[PDB]
């Protein structure tokens, strides 16, 4: 036990913190994973706490679009929505809470996930509300313009969606689904950047990426087989802004609302609930 993270969190109960990091250069993904054992002697369930951070890049990008009659037209990627998700298909496990567990929509996103020894979890949508826990875990991120929600949750599968929202541009505040969101008139020096927002008035999950920070907890029966595989996702969904700039009549802009769908890191790990341990077993790359 001396070379393995243990927190002792209270009489007969304790923590096995793990660490796993797994990056792909083609996704333009990091997932920066802990997963948390609790071994509580009062409590007959295993359960792994798992926190998920790393970074998603935005993968946005201004380009020229090829081909006749194109020629004063450009593209701009750019992330509608960044998800992250964890699956299992092991009967012999079940998520058993989530964090966030309801839609957010403030720019700055702090919760805590608590535990009590005889299997109490509770979450709170604050940090540092309580030092009534044996054990805490706390999630924190900026989603500036854009709002999370849970697409999808049930006792095998939690899916959250960081979707683009509302915008500050120097003429107000854009919808998402504004046609026109990002586009300016550049030409001048004719290149493709020049036909969108300059990096100052693009807001952080579309200039750089998102960096996730979500909680679920998976449950295990003791005497259940020793062993579950999950798979932890993380990717983006793009739009596609097209800009053409008409000499007479000025700048035209047509939006492809979820051009490219699901862009996703997928790993797939495994959970050994007798020797607590985590192993990658696969992944997209
Ligand atoms: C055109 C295009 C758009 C996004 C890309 O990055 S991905 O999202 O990691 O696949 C790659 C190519
Ligand atoms: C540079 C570039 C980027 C994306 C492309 O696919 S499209 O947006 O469906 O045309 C094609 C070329
Ligand atoms: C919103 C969302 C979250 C995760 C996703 O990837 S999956 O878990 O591999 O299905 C897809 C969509």
């Amino acid at each position: 036990r001396a070379n393995t993270n243990i927190e002792n969190i209270g009489d007969g109960a304790e923590v096995i913190k793990r660490t796993e990091d797994v990056s792909s250069k083609k996704w333009g993904v990091t997932q920066n994973v802990q997963f948390d054992f609790v071994k509580d002697k009062k409590y007959n369930k295993d359960a792994l706490i798992v926190k998920m951070q790393g970074f998603i890049n935005s993968r946005t990008s201004f380009s020229d679009v090829k081909g006749s009659g194109y020629e004063l037209t450009k593209r701009m990627i750019w992330p509608f929505q960044y998800n992250i998700g964890l699956t299992t298909k092991d009967p012999n496990v079940s998520l058993i809470n989530y964090l966030p567990k309801n839609k957010i929509e403030t720019t700055d996103v702090g919760q805590t996930l608590g535990y009590n020894i005889g299997g109490n979890f509770q979450s709170a949508p604050s940090i540092g509300g309580n030092g009534s826990f044996n054990y805490s875990k706390t999630i924190s991120y900026t989603q500036k313009s854009y709002v999370s929600e849970v697409d999808k949750q049930n006792s095998k599968s939690v899916k959250w969606g960081v979707k683009a929202n509302e915008f500050v541009t120097p003429d107000g505040k854009k919808s998402a689904h504004d046609r026109y969101l990002f586009v300016q008139s550049p030409g001048p020096t004719g290149s493709a950047r020049e036909y969108f927002a300059p990096d100052n008035q693009l807001p952080p999950l579309v200039q750089s990426g998102f960096n996730p920070s979500f909680i679920t907890t998976l449950s295990h029966e003791k005497g259940s087989s020793d062993t579950s595989e999950f798979e932890i996702s993380y990717g983006r969904n793009l739009d596609i802004t097209y800009a053409t700039l008409f000499p007479r009549t000025g700048i035209y802009a047509e939006r492809k609302h979820n051009a490219f769908v699901n862009r996703n890191f997928v790993v797939r790990y495994e959970v050994n609930w007798k020797t607590h341990e985590i192993k990658v077993k696969g992944h997209n790359k």
